């Protein structure tokens, strides 16, 4: 089997991309961030606190005649961002472009912080890490890729995601029309539960390749590319009037500014990421002091390849027995 499904940006500055997703009998669709930093589907639903409840669409497991309580299951989350989320655990079927799992874990929250009340274009998560990180309890549960991946016709699943664009999540197959050149194929550390790999150095706009190992996650569920002080030191050197503010919490730029392009070594492989991709916007509403899109990762603990780099490239995520990752550009 395989399945195939459009992901659209949230907002103007590609903040995050939500995909449709068809939950229960018949079908509640959601509009769920994919995210391969974390390994929980959840869901705003019938049993969230209504007041936690701003627009998003909601879950309703009773008018689901496939729904099924998991007796006993909770489930709590606490994402790098700050935000968090709680609740109860049913299984379900969970069809995503065309491709079916029965019996999914989906957790309905019951409490969810308030960057996700506020966020009312996001009716929840579909992880996308390894199963490992699932908090549910006290069985641990399956994401979607691992329950459809022997189903699949390859064990794998693909992130096309658009600057300024939809773009394609697809399961099972390689679209080999959707990307230039050839896929380069590097090596995946599972032990922190991650996509982590050690991309082989960068470039600042038409400067030299620096050769430097960082090791870091693939994080679509992450909008920013978060990297080493030395590397984002180097970066905004190259912008006239950048400058890392403690008030704004990063790296901020003239609106006015043209910003050079960044490119991430993927073995000998080389993707470029154009420089528009790292404006931002205004740091407020009308502001001309804009949002860097590359920021230090030095208070994180791991460098993330978020949606900044990863929109940049075709993105293989090879669930084989050993995984590994691969890039191409596009």
């Amino acid at each position: 089997s395989t399945g195939s499904a459009t992901t659209t940006p949230i907002d103007s500055l590609d903040d995050a991309y939500i995909t449709p997703v068809q939950i229960g009998t018949p079908a509640q669709t959601l509009n769920l961030d994919f995210d391969t930093g974390s390994s929980d589907l959840w869901v705003f639903s019938s049993e969230t606190t209504a007041s936690e409840v701003d627009g998003q669409t909601i879950y309703t497991p009773s008018k689901s005649t496939t729904a099924k309580l998991l007796s006993g299951a909770t489930w709590s989350i606490s994402y790098g961002d700050g935000s968090s989320s709680s609740g109860d655990v049913y299984t379900d079927t969970v069809s995503v472009g065309g491709l079916t799992v029965t019996g999914q874990a989906v957790e309905s929250a019951k409490k969810v912080s308030s960057s996700f009340t506020e966020d009312s274009t996001i009716d929840g998560l579909l992880g996308l890490a390894f199963s490992t990180l699932n908090t549910v309890s006290p069985t641990q549960q399956k994401t979607f890729f691992d329950n459809a991946k022997a189903s699949l016709d390859s064990p794998v699943f693909t992130a096309d995601l658009g600057y300024h664009a939809p773009g394609t999540y697809n399961f099972g197959f390689i679209d080999t029309t959707a990307y230039t050149g050839s896929i380069t194929y590097t090596a995946v550390s599972t032990k922190q539960g991650f996509w982590e790999w050690t991309s082989t150095g960068y470039a600042v706009g038409s400067g030299t390749f620096k050769s430097t190992s960082i090791d870091g996650i693939a994080d679509t569920g992450t909008t920013l590319l978060y990297l080493p002080a030395t590397v984002v030191s180097a970066y905004w050197a190259q912008v006239s009037g950048a400058k890392s503010s403690s008030s704004v919490g990063g790296y901020v730029f003239p609106c006015s500014a043209t910003l050079p392009s960044f490119t991430f070594g993927v073995g000998s492989a080389r993707i470029v990421i154009p420089g528009d991709y790292i404006d931002f916007g205004p740091i407020s509403t009308g502001s001309s002091s804009c949002f860097g899109g590359i920021q230090s990762s030095a208070g994180i603990g791991i460098n993330i390849f978020g949606d900044v780099a990863l929109k940049a490239a075709f993105v293989v995520f090879n669930g084989a027995t050993t995984p590994t990752l691969g890039f191409a550009s596009k």
